């Protein structure tokens, strides 16, 4: 606790100085920067203020960014062991002992203040016993950084902070050059502390030159995440408060949803409505909640999100009662501005629940997205086969009125009880286009996949009703418990895949084309041409029609984490104004499904019967299905390494192991081999430099093991001779580009 605390957030300018003397060389380097506590990134230019450099670049950065580590991006139950962040405008002092493997040292003292809104650093350091011909001063450094955690525990003798880090440098040769980083972290006040429990940090740096800056320098994109502590697996109070409060929305709505829609042929001519003007109640109905959604989407941040939900359904809780009695009134010079007060705030009171539902949902569950929605997609299926079965009373209760005024009285007492649960203040506007968002050819792509599979339910559902009276002959209220089997199975699917798809995240692609296909298959044989020359069995309809119903559940899930992962990876911000952006896009795209799929397939029932009037919808969306493909079938260029040819061994003998590579050329880039022990840390093995002429061997395995590389199908092979009883262990491979990343890793087993 503190009085910088929430000021710390947002972008906070840092100054970076630095005075070194290393080896008897001095120099300084001076630089300006700035980054986030809540998005966690730091972004520093420094530029040299003497010249040449007397050391690598990459030597440096662990005495730069790691000495700058205000910023630091802590989870939910970590927010209480902040010792970085505990006082700023003070200032802390950092102590640091650097060792190399049997070479030289460093020593240094960090001083950090905060005056005003910026951030000072002030680094001195001592270099002692360094050598010009070893792996150092020939600048042999690579120009690239790793992945690297960070100990901290904390201690009260000194009311600070020890830590421990060891870094793997790259080195030109192949091999890694380990630092030793031994830390004692104290403030320099008398303030309060927060001291740590064990706990480690994670880093992701970047490396890169600008060519523009025309003297030596480095840019930093360092991202620092925080962890250590499990969380407890029960859930909280707080976090069950909200998703209720969003059980209720989704649940108490859609009962008056689904009795306002065959309501209006009660007074469709009563009313004087021709079917120009029942055509503009589809067409507002569209268009409209096409741009409230989309004004929504743009504005959460601006308008926000209390005054968004707790009247989302204040506005629904009127529409429940503005069906009052309309056949009282004869509404001659009343309708000629009522046929846009029918409906169309019906829509924008539905179109702005569930975009402000979604978003508040989506913030609060990170780490499980797709299983939350799919449980109140659960929920609403739960409700909706259990709809209305509770009316054989109440509307014989004492007239017509009924189901607008005793659900009326739920939907608007429920409304006002839903104030305490968001305590939600504010975010930040998106600066990205949201034309530029939709531009993404990614999302240009699951557009029309959206649309489609709204565009199969609307024309669906008012289809089978005048279908299956001809040859199959049920009655009306028959007819509606077909339709509750495809609910049952959309039940089936609401959670079942969408709790899969949290946990292997690079399946769902597949899986969302995957449900695009089978969508297709299950109109085929809905409606299908007699040259198929099956027969109406009506159990082969109901299978069709429940297997239809788990395909589109499968489909619909996962939309929202892969248009959440869409808008991450490609540079789009993190935080509530993406996610609600996001949630008003898939708003949009669902809401035009109502206006592509009922007109055309209505239009084309009539005048080709049902089986081509199915085919056309169902070609329509097995295109919408196949398209996928060329877009991931083609750029599925993740970069992943699959490791094999490990097995039992017989000691003392000669096997091999292999690595293969997809996603880059090693046309240009180096490659490493290591080796987790059982209950030991990792070890550096073998190394094949870029140009691949040398290589860098491990001294115990120096005159046994050969590495070799294939350059065609990019496959790295690792072969020995006479084995040892020591060597059961995993073996990794290791590339660095942009990233470092590693392969599964395989077994070898000397017994």
């Amino acid at each position: 606790v503190s009085k910088g605390e929430e000021l710390f957030t947002g972008v906070v300018p840092i100054l970076v100085e630095l005075d070194g003397d290393v080896n008897g060389h001095k120099f300084s380097v001076s630089g300006e920067g700035e980054g986030d506590a809540t998005y966690g990134k730091l972004t520093l230019k420094l530029i040299c203020t003497t010249g040449k450099l007397p050391v690598p670049w990459p030597t440096l950065v662990t005495t730069l960014g790691y000495g700058l580590q205000c910023f630091a991006r802590y989870p939910d139950h970590m927010k209480q062991h902040d010792f970085f962040k505990s006082a700023m405008p003070e200032g802390y002092v950092q102590e640091r002992t650097i060792f190399f493997k049997d070479d030289g040292n460093y020593k240094t003292r960090a001083e950090v203040k905060f005056e005003g809104d910026t951030l000072v650093n002030r680094i001195e350091l001592k270099g002692i016993d360094f050598k010009e011909d070893g792996n150092i001063l020939g600048h042999k450094l690579e120009y690239n950084y790793n992945s690297h955690n960070v100990y901290i525990t904390a201690d009260k003798q000194k009311n600070g902070i020890k830590a421990n880090f060891k870094i793997r440098h790259n080195i030109e040769d192949g091999g890694v050059q380990l630092a030793d980083h031994y830390q004692q972290n104290t403030p320099i006040g008398d303030g309060p502390v927060l001291l740590p429990d064990n706990h480690y940090l994670s880093y992701q740096s970047k490396l890169s030159k600008d060519p523009n800056e025309k003297r030596d320098h480095m840019v930093l994109l360092e991202f620092v995440t925080a962890a250590g502590i499990t969380t407890p697996g029960w859930l909280s109070r707080e976090q069950v408060f909200v998703l209720i409060s969003a059980a209720s929305v989704n649940l108490g709505s859609m009962m008056c949803y689904s009795i306002l829609g065959p309501f209006f042929p009660k007074e469709a001519e009563k009313k004087g409505a021709s079917n120009t003007i029942i055509g503009m109640i589809f067409g507002c109905f569209a268009l409209f909640e096409l741009l409230a959604s989309l004004v929504f989407g743009n504005y959460l941040v601006h308008i926000g999100a209390k005054f968004m939900f707790v009247a989302g359904m204040f506005v629904s809780g009127g529409v429940t009662i503005l069906f009052g009695v309309l056949d009282r009134v004869p509404d001659g010079p009343v309708f000629i501005a009522m046929c846009f007060l029918v409906r169309v705030m019906d829509a924008v009171s539905f179109a702005a629940a569930m975009t402000a539902s979604s978003s508040i949902l989506a913030k609060a569950f990170p780490n499980n997205v797709a299983t939350v929605l799919g449980s109140l997609e659960t929920f609403s299926g739960l409700g909706l086969i259990l709809g209305p079965p509770v009316g054989g009373f109440l509307y014989q209760s004492f007239g017509y009125e009924v189901p607008f005024i005793v659900l009326g009285c739920v939907v608007l007492l429920m409304v006002p009880l839903n104030m305490y649960i968001l305590p939600n203040y504010e975010s930040d506007p998106g600066e990205h286009s949201f034309w530029k968002l939709i531009a993404l050819p990614k999302v240009g792509l699951i557009a029309f996949v959206i649309n489609s599979l709204s565009s199969c339910f609307g024309f669906l559902d008012p289809t089978l009703s005048l279908f299956v009276l001809e040859k199959f002959n049920l009655p009306a209220g028959y007819v509606g418990l077909v339709f509750l089997g495809m609910a049952l199975s959309y039940a089936i699917s609401s959670p079942l895949f969408g709790l899969l798809s949290d946990k292997r995240p690079p399946l769902r692609k597949w899986l969302l084309v995957f449900g695009n296909l089978i969508t297709a298959g299950c109109y085929m044989l809905l409606g299908p041409v007699p040259i198929l020359h099956i027969k109406s069995q009506l159990w082969l309809l109901v299978l069709i029609l429940v297997v239809s119903g788990l395909s589109a559940g499968m489909s619909i899930i996962p939309t929202f984490p892969e248009i959440l992962s869409c808008a991450h990876e490609n540079g789009f911000e993190e935080g509530l104004s993406t996610l609600g952006l996001v949630s008003g896009l898939f708003s949009a795209m669902w809401s035009i499904g109502a206006f592509m799929g009922p007109t055309l397939g209505g239009f084309l029932y009539e005048k080709i019967g049902f089986e081509w009037a199915a085919a056309i919808q169902g070609l329509w969306a097995l295109i919408s299905g196949l398209a996928m493909g060329l877009f991931y079938l083609l750029e599925y260029s993740q970069v992943q390494l699959v490791e094999s040819g490990g097995a039992l061994v017989q000691p003392g003998g000669s096997l091999r192991l292999s690595c293969a590579a997809s996603g880059f050329p090693v046309n240009r880039y180096s490659m490493r081999w290591y080796r987790q022990a059982p209950g030991k840390e990792r070890e550096w093995v073998a190394g094949m430099s870029s140009a691949g002429d040398r290589s860098s061997y491990e001294d115990s395995v120096k005159g046994r093991f050969t590495i070799s590389r294939d350059d065609a199908r990019n496959t790295v092979y690792l072969q020995m001779n006479s084995l040892k009883p020591e060597d059961t262990a995993v073996y990794y491979c290791n590339v660095n580009v942009g990233f470092e990343y590693w392969g599964q890793g395989t077994q070898v087993t000397v017994s």
